[PDB]
């Protein structure tokens, strides 16, 4: 239907698909349990239940305001976000710039802010990791780094995009899963990165909450990545 333009692709850079596509796979795993799902993430958490839903599997407990379990007008989806940002608030999980009618009126920037902050909360900064002060981001990179004490592990972006590190953090888990990891093209990155995760998939039960093709994507962002690699540190240790 409309013209895209040379700035309208410069104005969607590819990693934004990438983090909605993985923010949005994250929240339907933790959803499925409650039989609930996310289709899109701009409009599926505007009236509030999706969201509060999820609160209560990534807390275990429950709410505990009054909320509009039918929420057809705009001033009862406001108050169930409120609830759900209330509970965030009192729970001592640090939000910005994230109110009420962000969430309603499909605010994706916002959205996507929101997701992340529970994300690094409960993915990352929260669970219990054996085997192995300090931001969440530099937990995650030291527990990856003691795994794969091979390579210099210092980011979420670059150091994944040959698909070689992936090899080396499945087989770390599981020798005999990716065995002959160093040995990988790095020029076949697609391979190399779809075999790691689908080994990891199949055996490791980490699932692809991004694809192959996104993770090597040449702009990916390190959040997409952060939220993949944070599933490691459950028993593979």
């Amino acid at each position: 239907m409309a013209p895209v333009t040379e700035k309208d692709l410069a104005e969607d850079a590819p990693w934004k698909k990438i983090q909605q596509n993985t923010f949005t796979r994250w929240c339907n795993e933790h959803l499925k349990c409650v039989n609930k799902r996310i289709g899109n993430l701009q409009t599926d958490l505007s009236d509030g239940l999706r969201l509060i839903a999820l609160l209560e599997v990534l807390s275990q407990k429950r709410m505990y305001r009054k909320y509009h379990q039918r929420p057809t007008f705009r001033q009862m989806q406001l108050e169930n976000v409120s609830v759900a940002l209330e509970f965030l608030d009192r729970e001592s999980i640090k939000l910005v710039s994230i109110d009420s009618k962000a969430i309603v009126d499909g605010n994706l920037k916002l959205i996507l802010g929101l997701v992340w902050t529970l994300i690094l909360h409960y993915s990352i900064s929260m669970p219990v990791w054996e085997d192995e002060k300090q931001t969440p981001k530099q937990r995650l990179l030291g527990w990856i780094q003691n795994k794969i004490p091979y390579l210099p592990i210092t980011n979420f972006n670059q150091n994944w995009q040959d698909g070689k590190a992936l090899g080396a953090l499945v087989d770390s888990c599981a020798p005999g899963l990716c065995p002959d990891w160093e040995s990988w093209d790095p020029q076949k990155p697609v391979d190399n990165a779809r075999e790691a995760m689908q080994q990891a998939d199949d055996w490791l039960g980490v699932p692809q909450v991004i694809t192959p093709e996104e993770i090597i994507h040449p702009d990916v962002d390190e959040h997409s990545v952060m939220t993949y690699l944070s599933q490691f540190p459950k028993a593979k240790l």
